[PDB]
């Protein structure tokens, strides 16, 4: 619990990102399903969504007080990251998995809100 980086939640999902030019077409990021997790950075007092693929951080989004995750199908969800200047999309294996990720997003945003004070 005293770790610099504390794992919070991990799940599997295929990752995508909206095309930066028109923000209409979805572009797969790392074709295969990857582990997507929420971590608590005790060094910066922030929560982050991280996903590693091909020795690269396909996702490293800091969860801010007004960042929102929206379900756009029964198994897909997305969120805009204004800091990173992109939009991430996740395709889960089931509706239950999407629900799990979304509920954790909300629980973690609450922390960020209090974290911001």
């Amino acid at each position: 619990s005293t770790a610099r980086e504390q794992p919070i939640f991990s799940t599997r999902a295929h990752v995508f990102q909206i095309d930066p030019a028109t923000k209409r077409n979805w572009i797969p990021a790392g074709k295969h399903a990857l582990t997507v997790s929420y971590f608590y950075d005790a060094t910066r007092n922030v929560y982050r969504i991280i996903s590693i693929g091909g020795a690269k951080a396909i996702i490293n989004s800091t969860v801010t007080p007004n960042m929102t995750f929206t379900k756009t199908s029964q198994k897909f969800g997305q969120w805009a990251d204004s800091r990173a200047n992109t939009v991430y999309g996740l395709g889960f294996a089931s509706e239950q998995h999407l629900t799990q990720f979304a509920e954790k997003f909300q629980e973690v945003k609450e922390a960020a809100r209090l974290a911001r004070e």
